[PDB]
RNA sequence: CGACUCUUAGCGGUGGAUCACUCGGCUCGUGCGUCGAUGAAGAACGCAGCUAGCUGCGAGAAUUAAUGUGAAUUGCAGGUUGAUCAUCGACACUUCGAACGCACUUGCGGCCCCGGGUUCCUCCCGGGGCUACGCCUGUCUGAGCGUCGCU
């Protein structure tokens, strides 16, 4: 599958991919920007802390009306949330990348998430009912998620 | 440095433009110029080993016979003295519908002939053929203090 970014060392790099994932794209982008510079153990621990509301995802671009928490000050930001479903989906995908690395025989504890990006999947359609006999869209915003690990010691 | 924002490029998404195709339309021209009470057009309901739609067909129901052709149909199974296709002149063609026994509930009949029932004794059941309107010619039966003739 044609990836967006090629790895600098494909022997020591593994890939994972997911398409048409029923997650909010904006929450997925902000948490992937949080994951993007991390080692795999730190990323797994921080994604568990997001679901347990111990560490937050800073909302940097899509932050309109997003409330302010105390835990965002570790990121140099004021607005943060804890997207649970979005943290679990790219934890399942991170486990898939773990399983793909173990298949290639790469070292488990040296994996650093080198590339990750979130794209917009095709939007799927439902319908809501408004006043004065008007019917409005109830569109979902699913996402494609892409990541590449790299042995970085 | 970092976040955020702007511009450009690479790659990836969203979207289906452009191009190239076309068993489709539009227009012109030619030949023929054919429906129906022997039941038309239209509609309804059914019919396939696995079948919803489209198509084809009518209880003989994706067809029967005959003729031409000549080894297939096919998504999967099953089984040359002619498989399949095409032609189509034979046979068949459920219900409503001008729609025809009366009505349109799928209801109520009447007449005749058969088979069970019975042993012609009417019942009951099943089957078949008739039972609409208008109108032409002829037949039969009639009507009139209509016009007459005769006993
Ligand atoms: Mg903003
Ligand atoms: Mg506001
Ligand atoms: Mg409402
Ligand atoms: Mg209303
Ligand atoms: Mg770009
Ligand atoms: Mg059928
Ligand atoms: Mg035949
Ligand atoms: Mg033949
Ligand atoms: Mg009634």
């Amino acid at each position: 599958v044609r990836y967006s970014l090629d790895p600098e060392n494909p022997t020591k790099s593994c890939k994972s991919r997911g398409s048409n994932l029923r997650v909010h794209f904006k929450n997925t982008r902000e948490t992937a920007q949080a994951i993007k510079g991390m080692h795999i153990r730190k990323a797994t621990k921080y994604l568990k802390d997001v679901t347990l509301k111990k560490q937050c995802v800073p909302f940097r671009r899509y932050n309109g009306g997003v409330g302010r928490c105390a835990q965002a000050k570790q990121w140099g930001w004021t607005q943060g949330r804890w997207p649970k479903k979005s943290a679990e989906f790219l934890l399942h995908m991170l486990k898939n990348a773990e399983s793909n690395a173990e298949l290639k025989g790469l070292d488990v504890d040296s994996l650093v998430i080198e590339h990750i990006q979130v794209n917009k999947a095709p939007k799927m359609r439902r319908r809501t009912y408004r006043a004065h006999g008007r019917i409005n869209p109830y569109m979902s915003s699913p996402c494609h998620i892409e990541m590449i690990l790299t042995e970085k010691e």
